[PDB]
């Protein structure tokens, strides 16, 4: 009932009783907070609410101190005192607090419901105080609502991985995708995705009829440690041990790997194919001794930074920490070894020389904080490209993200720059690195490939179904379907999309496996087929045509619907 105010993190006995995370406000804090939202339950040791008997008077600002109790205006003593005056609610410390200068944005923060990408804008523009508590109040947000969607009862067993489902009448549908995981009855989590639906498990199981699926709502614990910790700079390389030589391949990088041992936090962007990976792990080779973290928030991300390691890094010093299918190749839950890779969500409570927290477009700020709360290291490095995708947040819907508010990381480089950049695509054919130089790198981005003479646009607008909000064009893909008859190199390519319904109609009818632009990050193809399908701001935001792209290493046939991007592809043009 005693703790910091959120905002000025002054002693006090006051919290707000309207706010979902109940946060410690300062007697001149809570003042702002009541007398200009709707915000009027405040709590103590006791609840301010008025004590004569049948009263229901909980709005403070018609509360006052009356004796040792409190009391509304109809049942007040006469030596009575509000609780609400001089700009200030009665509580403990009340001489001691400072107050705060920010309190229009923590009552925006505390009143908004996550909807509109300006909350998301001021949730990343705030202090940092507030910062955490506007992650804490969004994820709760997030959990709550997903209590709302209704359940889904399997009617009929078609085979081992299609069934018909039965929907709760009164409540939504949740979009049936790869990212909404249901849990089963605990017969283990379900995917699903379209009559009939195609259902995945993380284990084999015999579904019966009555089976259900719910989404799960994770609780929310609080946070304490901001999303970066204060920067420091040093005057030498501190808490690390240089090797005397390292092998030339990593030898482009002992400057940027100085640049880490020399300062408390360090940013490195990378575009796609520059080298983030090889980066992460030489970082290792150079300070051989150092006790290294890896981490990210997919299983994906830190998966990759496993492959890198075991060509370099000895297999004996590394462990993956797992708590669905991850490395296997390192010992398994071996916290105590030199190199420990692990998701944010897994990480356990330790001490490192170096964390490295990698695709950190798509961390959230709850991320950030989570990783300084759980790991003190003498030197964190934070590698993504906020150029990339982020992590989806479930209740926006209103506004697009740019990234400069993705998190607090990708503010950083957006506004002052990343403290270091690898400048130089070794993955993708020339015409694809001009086309993403200029769209969204200043033109600062480096081919090392020639041009491949391989990579294709068409403009065909086709015909736009929908399966409920994810959009099918059978057109684009009869277009696709001629294609791979007159270019028979192709028959290997990857068919990516901005949406799940293209890729299940695409893989009934050309057979290629598919993915989703957003599952494509991180992985590279030598043939990239793309469908924009639409024109929509899902379809057209410029990051995700820019990962999109960036997946091929040797040619990409790109149709496209939006007349803007498909001039800026610096491809060769191709009539059908
Ligand atoms: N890998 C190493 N090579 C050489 N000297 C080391 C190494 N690791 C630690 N030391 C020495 O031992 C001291 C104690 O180590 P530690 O407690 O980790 O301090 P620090 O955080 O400064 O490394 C260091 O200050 C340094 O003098
Ligand atoms: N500075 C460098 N010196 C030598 N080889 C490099 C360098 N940077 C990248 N490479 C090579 O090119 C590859 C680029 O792919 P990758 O590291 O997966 O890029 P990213 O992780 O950024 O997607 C590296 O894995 C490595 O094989
Ligand atoms: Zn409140
Ligand atoms: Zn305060
Ligand atoms: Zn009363």
């Amino acid at each position: 009932a005693v703790g910091a105010c959120v905002l000025c993190n002054s002693q006090t006995s006051l919290r707000c009783g309207a706010c979902i995370r109940r946060p410690f406000l300062c007697c001149k804090c809570c003042y702002d907070h009541v007398i200009s939202t709707s915000h009027k339950l405040v709590l103590s040791v006791n609840p301010y609410v008025c004590n004569a008997p049948g009263c229901d008077v909980t709005d403070v600002t018609q509360l006052y101190l009356g004796g040792m109790s409190y009391y509304c205006k109809s049942h007040k003593p006469p030596i009575s005192f509000p609780l609400c005056a001089n700009g200030q609610v009665f509580g403990l410390y009340k001489n001691t607090c400072v107050g705060s200068d920010n309190v229009t944005d923590f009552n925006a923060i505390a009143t908004c419901d996550w909807t509109n990408a300006g909350d998301y804008i001021l949730a990343n523009t705030c202090t940092e105080r507030l910062k955490l508590f506007a992650a804490e109040t969004l994820k709760a947000t997030e959990e709550t609502f997903k209590l709302s969607y209704g359940i889904a009862t399997v009617r009929e067993v078609l085979s081992d991985r299609e069934l018909h489902l039965s929907w709760e009448v009164g409540k939504p549908r949740p979009p049936l995708n790869r990212n909404y995981v249901f849990t089963g009855y605990q017969i283990g989590e379900y995917t699903f995705e379209k009559d009939a639906v195609v259902y995945r498990g993380t284990t084999t199981y015999k579904l019966n009829v009555g089976d259900y699926f719910v989404l799960t709502s994770h609780t929310v614990m609080p946070l304490s440690a901001p999303t970066l910790v204060p920067q420091e700079h040093y005057v030498r390389i501190t808490g690390l041990y240089p090797t005397l030589n390292i092998s030339d391949e990593f030898s482009s990088n002992v400057a940027n790997y100085q640049k880490v041992g020399m300062q408390k936090y360090s940013t490195l962007q990378g575009p796609p194919g520059t080298g983030k990976s090889h980066f992460a792990i030489g970082l290792a080779l150079y300070y051989p001794s150092a006790r290294i973290v890896y981490t990210a928030c997919s299983h994906a991300a830190v998966d990759a930074l496993c492959e890198k390691a075991l060509k370099y890094l000895p297999i004996d010093k590394c462990s993956r920490i797992i708590p669905v299918e991850c490395f296997d190749k390192f010992k398994v839950n071996s916290t105590l070894e030199q190199y420990v890779f692990c998701t944010v969500n897994a990480l356990p409570e330790t001490t490192a020389d170096i964390v490295v927290f990698d695709e950190i477009s798509m961390a959230t700020n709850y991320d950030l904080s989570v990783v300084n709360a759980r790991l003190r290291a003498k030197h964190y490095v934070y590698i993504g490209d906020p150029a990339q995708l982020p992590a989806p947040r479930t209740l926006l819907t209103k506004g697009t993200l740019e990234p400069e508010y993705f998190n607090s990381v990708c503010r950083l480089m957006k506004t002052i720059g990343p403290d270091m950049f690898l400048g130089t695509c070794r993955r993708c054919p020339a015409e694809i690195v001009d086309t993403v130089s200029a769209l969204v790198y200043d033109n600062k981005l480096k081919a090392h490939k020639d041009k491949s003479a391989q990579c294709f646009k068409m403009f065909y607008k086709g015909v736009i179904t929908h399966d409920v909000s994810s959009a099918i064009n059978r057109p684009q893909i009869g277009v696709v379907r001629e294609f791979l008859t007159r270019n028979p190199a192709w028959r290997k390519a990857v068919f990516i999309s901005p949406y799940n319904s293209q890729n299940a109609v695409a893989s009934k009818i050309l057979g290629l496996p598919t993915q989703t632009v957003d599952s494509s990050q991180g992985s590279e193809y030598d043939y990239v087929i793309f469908t924009q399908t639409t024109e929509t701001a899902h379809s057209c935001n410029v990051n995700r045509f820019n990962v999109a792209i960036t997946r091929a290493k040797v040619g990409i046939l790109c149709i496209m619907s939006d007349r803007d991007l498909y001039d800026k592809l610096q491809f060769t043009s191709l009539e059908i």
